[PDB]
């Protein structure tokens, strides 16, 4: 009646004393199980053994967790073992076992600084989780380039999984960037660095503009060019640029001038609004063999007569290709049991595809053929037929394709771009699978999303019965999250794809969700594969600050109100935005820290085993040939069952087949920026009340831009939280 | 003496290679090392190439 | 199975197939040369198998 097949989904990943799930598959009942998964020493006395009982038809995920570990990694072999009362059956395999740590990171003001101030500057702990953590350090040091420790503390302990700094500075440095140690106790190594330096602050604000990407056909150039050196003084004068097409073709021995053009479309500088400028393209010669071009303005001032001269924007960008097309949500796999569909859109210089451009889509090999055009987005949307071999490969283009070079030279070239792509198959021994469409796409959180997929079973159901179990799993930083069942409706022989799925999105998964599917059976086959969905960034508890509006200088009593879980302590880092503006955070927000994060997936091969031995061999069963001819053994790259246990990203041990090509040993052998002012306005810590604090903030006037806070919160009672972005003018 | 192309090339397994039975030892090549020829419905003549 | 020859009976050996087709068999079938070495390339160590 029923087959029994087993499989103990086990994470080679370990968390370390942590809670970590793991689970198991049984169904299609037989006399007993209780199996234990044993990651026996040599010996038996690092056995990681956890025996449990167990039974059919049920998820039922247990989270254990593990003391540490002699090394920091170690691999040790792990025979589950099938503690049947008749039936016994092992199969080792290496266990990625990791003394991971609990993770860290620094906050400063900023990276440059100024001599002789006095950096401000905040360190973090927290761990797997996004919650905080109290815990001592060994140590901590600034360090300076010469090989030396500059700034050092000893061993102290947070009181909230945080702490607080400062370290003076001496206007005497070395100009360079500059960088703070510290280590766990394992010696986990973070690092945030800081730059100091009293360049002088440029006089002029000579400041141009001019388009980037361009093309073999063109008409306008809209630059606009403005210098207020003093950001609102806009001079009554003239101005004169120097625009010139250049670059000798890779030659140097030219002994001349390889300015292909040189055109000056000056002008008076007008004190209204700006000046702006718009030249043409066509004078320029926009040709192929018309060479790159270079940009340097001549910025003459009134009353002076200290002219600058500025090189902006200069580097042309050779668009060797044009018409630049490219791909949208192409199914990176694809399946054979429905067409499917790839996407492609199109961007050209300014980025709008032209409407209703109709196009040639070659996806072949099916030779299905049906040309489209372009939606409003670029965009295009299509299944293709399919009765054919695993192997696709589809195309689609407005232009058709030609491989016809007269001369092995080409100096001469051109290009249009065309977005080709390989495909290849899923298994189906079992005879049913999913196709699950990707969410990649917006994805706001605090939500469910009922996903869209789409099986089949060929063959109806062989026997089947009345109900069989489908059920539908994601990881979570080598955990599982969420244990997602599911029953069909009685059909003995049917092709349907009408199937009801969801899953609540709030947090705690990568950022991404490989989250898979499978098909269970009977007959000892079952057909799955992941689907890897984005996760927006959105945090524990969200939180929002407000302060004293922003109106005139002199009114020092101001306020910052801020609410938010009832308690937590606070980074409340309120400052200037234009040097942040000067130097944006590129290492600094919510989305930063989770992927500040280490290790939020790690397939286990992972560098320390190449990879896993198992029983069968394609040599193997030397029985009777197939009758009409003979069979040779060989097999297909398609993807595959077996990885789709790697493309969860884990390991199992099971009798339902991944009977395919392991081996047979020897068969028969045998630049710079702008600044103003870096006055860093608020550095400082509180704790919310229940109600949400509110802070009197005090007005630096007499300093008049845009401002911005830097702050950030935490707790345990609601993990960490940020109001990611609140300015203020 | 078959005047056929080809049979079901495209097949799940490994394409069969020959129209007709073709081997060192094969049972028609009995009759041919015989040298006699026959005319029956069980499996035996074949073209050579 | 190694054998030897008898002063009134030659080999008289039989082994037992379990493969495919392809088959193939001989004896004295521990090297073909003895000395790959030889000389100069210039003469070669046969001896029959
Ligand atoms: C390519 O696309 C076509 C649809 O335009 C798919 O054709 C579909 O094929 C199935 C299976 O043959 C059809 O179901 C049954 O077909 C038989 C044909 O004799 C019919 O007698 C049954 O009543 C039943 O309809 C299905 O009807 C058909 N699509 C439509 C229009 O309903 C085809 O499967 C696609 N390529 C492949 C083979 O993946
Ligand atoms: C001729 C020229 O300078 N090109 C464009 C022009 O087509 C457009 O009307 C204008 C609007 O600001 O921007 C510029
Ligand atoms: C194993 C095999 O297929 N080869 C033959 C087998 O058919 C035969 O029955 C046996 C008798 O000893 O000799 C061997
Ligand atoms: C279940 O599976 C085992 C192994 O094949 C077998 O020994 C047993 O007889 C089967 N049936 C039951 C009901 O135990
Ligand atoms: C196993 O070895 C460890 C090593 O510390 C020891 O503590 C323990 O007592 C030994 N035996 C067990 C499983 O208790
Ligand atoms: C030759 O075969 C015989 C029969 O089994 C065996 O006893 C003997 O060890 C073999 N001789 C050699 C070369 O060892």
């Amino acid at each position: 009646s029923g087959k029994p097949q087993y499989m103990v989904l086990v994470p080679s990943l370990l968390h370390t004393e942590t809670t970590e799930k793991g689970c198991v598959l049984l169904s299609y009942l037989n006399e007993t199980v209780t199996v234990s998964a044993s990651l026996e020493s040599v010996r038996g006395n690092r056995s990681l053994f956890t025996d449990l009982e167990a039974e059919n038809d049920v998820l039922h995920c247990v989270a254990f967790a593990v003391p540490k570990s002699s090394s920091n990694e170690e691999v040790m072999f792990l025979t589950v073992q099938v503690k049947g009362p008749t039936q016994e059956f092992k199969k080792r395999t290496t266990v990625m076992v990791k003394n991971e740590d609990s993770l860290v990171f620094v906050q400063t003001d900023k990276s440059i600084y100024k001599p002789g101030q006095t950096v401000k500057f905040r360190v973090v702990s927290m761990d797997e989780n996004f919650h905080p953590l109290n815990e001592l350090i060994p140590l901590v040091y600034i360090q300076d380039p010469k090989g030396n420790r500059i700034a050092q503390w000893q061993s102290f302990q947070l009181e909230g999984g945080l702490k607080q700094f400062s370290f003076p500075l001496s206007s005497e440095p070395f100009q360079g960037s500059y960088k703070v140690v510290v280590q766990k106790k394992s010696g986990g190594r973070t690092e945030h660095p800081f730059t100091v330096e009293e360049f002088v602050l440029p006089k002029f604000e000579v400041q141009v503009t001019v388009p980037k990407i361009i093309t073999i056909l063109e008409e306008e150039m809209n630059v606009s060019v403005c210098g207020l050196y003093t950001y609102g003084k806009p001079v009554p004068g003239h101005v004169t640029v120097s625009i010139c097409r250049k670059y000798s073709d890779a030659s140097d021995c030219h002994g001349e001038d390889s300015q292909a053009f040189c055109e000056k479309f000056s002008g008076q500088l007008n004190s209204h609004g700006c000046f702006y400028q718009q030249v043409k393209t066509k004078v320029f010669q926009l040709k192929r063999k018309e060479y790159e071009m270079k940009l340097h303005t001549e910025a003459q001032i009134q009353e002076e007569g200290t002219v600058v001269e500025l090189t902006g924007r200069q580097s042309s960008e050779i668009t060797r290709t044009i018409t630049k097309l490219s791909f949208v949500k192409v199914d990176s796999h694809f399946r054979q049991g429905i067409p499917f569909f790839g996407q492609v859109r199109l961007v050209d210089g300014k980025g709008v595809p032209i409407p209703n451009k109709v196009i040639f889509i070659r996806g072949n090999e099916a030779n299905y053929y049906s040309n489209a055009t372009t939606d409003e987005h670029g965009l295009v949307q299509f299944s293709i037929n399919t009765t054919n071999v695993m192997g696709t490969s589809l195309t689609v283009r407005v232009n058709y394709k030609d491989r016809s070079p007269c001369y092995g030279y080409q100096w001469v070239s051109e290009e249009h771009e065309e977005a080709h792509h390989t495909a290849y198959l899923v298994f189906s021994p079992s005879k049913s699978f999913v196709h699950l469409e990707p969410m990649s796409h917006e994805l706001p959180c605090g939500h469910t999303q009922t996903v869209q997929a789409h099986y089949i079973l060929n063959g109806g159901t062989l026997l089947g019965l009345k109900k069989l179990s489908f059920y539908y799993l994601i990881m979570a930083k080598g955990g599982i999250v969420r244990t997602g069942t599911h029953g069909l409706l009685v059909k003995q022989e049917d092709m349907k794809g009408h199937f009801s799925i969801s899953i609540p999105v709030k947090s705690d998964i990568a950022p991404v969700a490989r989250l898979l599917i499978y098909a269970v059976l009977p007959t000892g086959d079952v057909i799955g594969d992941s689907a890897k969905y984005d996760v927006e960034n959105c945090l524990a508890n969200k939180v929002d600050l407000s302060f004293s509006p922003s109106q005139s200088l002199p009114a020092s009593h101001a306020h910052l109100r801020v609410t938010a879980a009832p308690q937590s302590v606070c980074a409340l880092r309120a400052v200037d935005q234009s040097v942040l503006l000067m130097k944006p955070d590129a290492e600094l927000s919510a989305s930063s820290v989770y992927n500040l994060l280490p290790e939020k997936d790690l397939t286990g091969f992972p560098g320390p085993l190449n990879d896993q031995d198992n029983e069968d061999c394609i040599n193997r069963h030397n029985v009777y040939i197939n009758g009409i001819t003979y069979t040779p053994v060989s097999s297909t790259n398609e993807k595959d069952m077996y990885s789709f246990l790697e493309d969860m990203g884990l390991k199992a041990f099971t009798n339902s087949k991944i009977r395919k090509p392991k081996m047979c040993p020897q068969l028969q052998q045998y630049e710079t920026v702008r600044k103003y002012f870096p006055e860093t306005w608020i550095w400082d810590l509180v704790v919310v009340n229940s109600a949400g604090v509110a802070e009197v903030g005090v007005t630096v006037p007499d300093t008049i831009t845009e401002w911005k806070a830097g702050a950030f919160c935490l707790s345990e009672d609601a993990g960490l939280g940020i109001s990611s972005t609140a300015s203020l003018r």
